[PDB]
This record gives structure tokens, C-alpha cells and sequence, in this order.
């Protein structure tokens, strides 16, 4: 199923997941997908911060939902 | 001088600020304001995490700027 | 009626509602309100969560009652 | 060490615990001093249900802290 990934300054990507992946698989792809290490990567939906141990049925991720993607990098 | 912090589900609340207010001044003004602890919240800005220790003028954030405020139940 | 629904750390939010509403008609109020999504919280009175499709004069939820909420983090 | 548990209700329950007790740890605990099944307690700190994998350190719960426990409504 596809999901969109998006970060608060408007880039938006697509994935190719499903809904037994787990938010660190998800990051895994996010980091295939535009190189970005999964250490300085936090997933949100709903306003809520996403656990990389989880899958994204726990979190009743359906197809083509929106992920919220935040950056994190000490100094800036 | 005021700021905004807005939630990605719709609440939007203002904040009177100082540039020289620190991120961890901003968590706790919004828990004197909305009561969520500021070890569960995360202020975003330019697309990014901010750090506690850092003042909104090191960031460049100003008056009328807009913050977003994400949860995180660390656990 | 004005009812007051109260999170546990000190946040207290007003509403106007009515003896037939139902519990998920209480949680889409405070939506609206507060923002946070109707399946993210949990309401409780008389020391418990309040189940989904009762109304508030189920449970004798009378003017100026009040209601606390909480947050369920399994998908919330 | 000790530890206070308190139901919306006013039910004060004091518990004795280690930091690397796990939440499931603590409602066997509270079935055991009171006889509620650990499915139907909500464990709370700070206004957030604690999970029943992570230990009370995780949530830095120290000595004499205190947590909310909210019942599992079946029925009413």
C-alpha cells in the first residue's frame, strides 16, 4: 500500500509499505528513498511521535495516510 | 513579543515570549498553559527538533513566527 | 449543560452539551475544541473510562459534571 | 522502595516496588493488594497510560511518586 511522507518545510515522498512494517522499516525506506539516516528521523501521526517498535496497524496506519517526517541534529 | 505553537491536529495557542526565552522556557509556558509536561513535547522548527538549551533568537524565530508542537510519550 | 472534561495534569475545558448526546458525540466536541482526535482519548467518570455509545444520561452525567480524560498511547 | 497508586475515586493504594519493575510488574502487584486484573487497570503518570513492557525507571518514577490508576469499564 502506498503512504505519503511529509516534513513540515512541504517535501513529500511515497512509499511502498505494509501494514506489517514496522516504523524502523519505514525509516529504512525513507533512507533508500532520499538518504536520510533513520538516528535523525522521527515519524508522526496524529501529532503523535512514532516508536520504531511498533508496526503501522498498531497505529491504525491505512492506505494512503499521511506520515509527518521531523528532523533531528544536535547543533542545528 | 508573541509566537505561535500550533499542534498538527488543528489547536493553535499563542505564547508572550523574550528572544532570550529558551526552548525549555517555551515547553514550560505551554504547560503552564495546556498542562502537558515537557518531557512529552517536542518543538519543531524549519522542519526540525529544537534543542532545550537554545534561545528563540538562535534559531532566528521572531514575533509572529510559528512553532509546531509534537507529542512523544517517551516512556 | 456546561460539563467540564479535565486531563490530570491541571487542563480544564468547558462545553455545552446535552443529556442524549452520546460519548463519541462528547469526544467530537472536544475535537473541535482542543484538536486531539476523537479515538485518541478516553473518557472517565466515577473512576472509570466511559464506553463507547452510551450517553451521557446512561451514566446520570448531569450539569456541571465533570469528566476526566485521558490519552491512550497504544494508538494515540 | 515506595510508591503511591491513587484511583480517580480517592482510592489510595501504597505498594512497595524496585525502579526496574515493569508496569505489568506493578498491576500484579495492585491485583494481589486489591483483586483488579491487570487487563482492566490503566496505570497513569503525568497524564500519560504507561506501557506494560517498560519498567518504572524507564518513566523515571522514583520513590514516593505517585501514579493514577483508572478501571477497565466492561459493562458500565
Amino acid at each position: 500500500m502506498q503512504i505519503f511522507v511529509k516534513t513540515l518545510t512541504g517535501k513529500t515522498i511515497t512509499l511502498e509499505v505494509e501494514p506489517s512494517d514496522t516504523i524502523e522499516n519505514v525509516k529504512a525506506k525513507i533512507q533508500d528513498k532520499e538518504g536520510i539516516p533513520p538516528d535523525q528521523q522521527r515519524l508522526i501521526f496524529a501529532g503523535k511521535q512514532l516508536e520504531d517498535g511498533r508496526t503501522l496497524s498498531d497505529y491504525n496506519i491505512q492506505r494512503e495516510s499521511t506520515l509527518h517526517l521531523v528532523l533531528r541534529l544536535r547543533g542545528g
